[PDB]
């Protein structure tokens, strides 16, 4: 064919039910999802191409960082049950990745400060019981689907993305074909 299993994507030997439609994992230390975010704009990309009635997911994940890295998860939780994603993932990687003047939870809450939430409602949040099933939540996803590595992206808890088997000389070139592949694995 022209998308083949073990090509440009992978198919999950043990599919995972009930799973969100497009899942996609990513970390602030992880240097491809920083290239993935604000150099390929992956996730836009991908959505700009997604039949509508699409729902996309994005979760972080613990295993890299170490305590960081958990801090991360949870400040990523307070970011989607506040609805901030889009103002605190540039300085979030940045800060971590840059700059490097992410280096404990009282800097990550800095970033959120100057994204211009308050720190009341942050530290709220932060604190709050529906942050932390929504923790619970991204933690229970990676779980499910055997996660060792990121970025990653799932569609319909049977396929995995596999963006070593697409062209990468053209970054945009990279891109379409990776959005085309999430729009066909939808479809299926």
């Amino acid at each position: 064919a022209q998308y083949e299993d073990g090509k440009q994507y992978t198919t999950l030997e043990k599919p995972v039910a009930g799973a969100p439609q497009v899942l996609e994992f990513f970390s602030f230390f992880c240097p491809h999802c920083y290239q993935f975010e604000e150099v390929l704009h992956i996730s836009d990309n991908v959505k700009k191409k997604l039949p509508e009635g699409v729902k996309m997911t994005k979760y972080h994940v613990n295993f890299m960082g170490g305590d960081l890295g958990k801090d991360l998860t949870q400040a990523w939780a307070v970011a989607m049950a506040l609805g901030v994603e889009d103002k605190v993932t540039v300085p979030l990687f940045e800060g971590v990745q840059k700059t490097q003047t992410i280096r404990s939870a009282s800097d990550i809450r800095d970033v959120f400060i100057n994204a211009g939430i308050k720190g009341e409602e942050y530290d709220a949040a932060w604190n709050s019981f529906v942050v932390k099933s929504l923790v619970a939540q991204q933690e229970k996803a990676a779980a499910d689907v055997q996660l060792r590595g990121v970025p990653a992206m799932f569609v319909n808890g049977k396929y995995q993305l596999n963006p070593q088997g697409m062209d990468t000389s053209n970054m945009d070139v990279f891109v379409q074909q990776y959005a085309d592949t999430v729009k066909y694995l939808s479809e299926k």
